[PDB]
């Protein structure tokens, strides 16, 4: 598809056996999601962005369905203010910006 | 140009004659400069991101170019991380996002 920017572009997810709806975040190096549980082993991670850091747990090879395209990456889960995919998992939907 | 994901997604700005980095957001629901001298009347705002709020100088109507494609319209300066091109700019450049 393609997704204006008149407003935030929010798709559904499919993580972890639940629905969540994300925003497509080109800014955002890494993909945070909300509090949830995720299987297997996570470390520690500090990110930051406008208003400074927080503290999130880091899952690697977690798959995701992000608008019903299948994918694999790191996911971050902490108190992010809304869900983001960003561009870890972007790039594997083959998400482009274009002008 | 259609922009991967791969990288930042960082281009080139024009603003106020001088050159810049910044990064196209579509996570941004605003454009939010480092400080740096504007014209005219600003008018407040408090903006969240990440890790929480700030306060922002909101400037309308400003002439900027983003990868060479002109805008005119609302820039917030203030102690942004970097440099963010957001959605009511992406808009004026004709930007989507597409997979
Ligand atoms: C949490 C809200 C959605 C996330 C986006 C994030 C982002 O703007 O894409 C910024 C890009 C700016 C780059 C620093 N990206 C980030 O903050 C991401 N940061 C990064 O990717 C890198 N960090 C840095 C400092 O570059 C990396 C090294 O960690 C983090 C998400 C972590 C991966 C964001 O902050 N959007 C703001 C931008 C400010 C603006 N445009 O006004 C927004 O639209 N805010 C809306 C409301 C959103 C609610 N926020 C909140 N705290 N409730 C608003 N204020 O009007």
């Amino acid at each position: 598809p393609q997704i204006t920017l008149w407003k935030r572009p929010l798709v559904t997810i499919k993580i972890g056996g639940q629905l969540k709806e994300a925003l497509l975040d080109t800014g955002a190096d890494d993909t945070i999601i909300e509090e949830m549980s995720l299987p297997g082993r996570w470390k520690p991670k500090m990110v930051g962005g406008i208003g400074g850091f927080i503290k999130v747990r880091q899952y690697d090879q977690i798959i995701i369905e992000i608008a019903g395209h299948k994918a694999i990456g790191t996911v971050l889960v902490g108190p992010t203010p809304i869900n983001i995919i960003g561009r870890n998992l972007l790039t594997q939907i083959g998400a482009t910006l274009n002008f």
